[PDB]
């Protein structure tokens, strides 16, 4: 059983409500950080920074924003310090999320997926485990070093 | 045309070669951040860091990084500041980076697509523009916003 923070603007908001209830009926918890209703005109960024930060600050949770596309709200996700959001288009990219960078967060458009085919990438998402093998870890406190320090590493050769 | 900024780790480097190929005889000019040659154990980070910082630095250019899904890419060329990077998996996600999000670079996944698939998707990023509407500028400056502070933003209500 995962905890799961859920993050949704308009475009995403009724994909997110098919998420909340399909977690519940395979036994996760799932928390909704907004929106908590549907608002035509309403910004992504603030609910997917919401989930992003709330999933860093609880370790072992995860997180899902939800969009049109999902882009831009896996680059709000990815501007909190510690979190690690990859775009999920399907159930491969979904699962190497979770074994090659140790995503906390997922990105999913709702209007590029049905509403079966984006249950099954949230399914992936949370029972893939991550892998804790070398050189993905190696990547990712990299990263996470350039994220402490904004210091752009140097390239090799 | 348009320079280009190109970062690569060894299971993007072939497919970002022929990136930088097609760009040429498209009229763009590719600029090769890295990996100059195959390195089967050479790290994302620091090419993706490299393109971004690069990309962000340089106005009217945007910038390509490539993967095995290029999820990984995309995470570390969004902890740069400024930058906004999509995944790019179809010419309708390309397209809406630039429409929507403003994106200056985007991650493909060299694994995920044949050589034809990936370069449609790179034609669509370089040829669309960036729309400029009042709601995509809005949600970019919230976000921008939150970058300079860490300040998250209010959820409504
Ligand atoms: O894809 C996104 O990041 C946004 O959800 C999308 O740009 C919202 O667009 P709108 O619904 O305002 O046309
Ligand atoms: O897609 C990514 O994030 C990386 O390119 C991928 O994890 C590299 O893994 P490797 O080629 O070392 O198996």
């Amino acid at each position: 059983g995962m905890r799961v923070y859920l993050g949704a603007d308009h475009a995403g908001y009724e994909l997110k409500q098919r998420i909340i209830e399909h977690l519940k009926q395979t036994g996760h918890e799932p928390i909704d950080c907004g929106a908590l209703r549907y608002d035509a005109d309403d910004d992504y960024p603030a609910f997917c920074i919401a989930a992003a930060t709330r999933t860093v600050a609880d370790p072992g949770s995860l997180g899902i924003v939800l969009g049109g596309s999902g882009n831009g709200e896996q680059i709000a996700a990815n501007k909190v310090p510690g979190a690690r959001c990859a775009l999920a288009w399907s159930v491969q990219t979904a699962a190497l999320a979770r074994e090659h960078n140790n995503a906390q967060l997922i990105g999913i458009g709702g209007r590029m997926h049905t509403v079966a085919e984006a249950l099954a990438i949230v399914d992936a998402f949370v029972t893939t485990p991550w892998s804790k093998a070398q050189r993905h870890q190696r990547r990712i406190d990299i990263l996470a070093e350039y994220e402490r320090t904004h210091e752009a590493p140097p390239v090799p050769g």
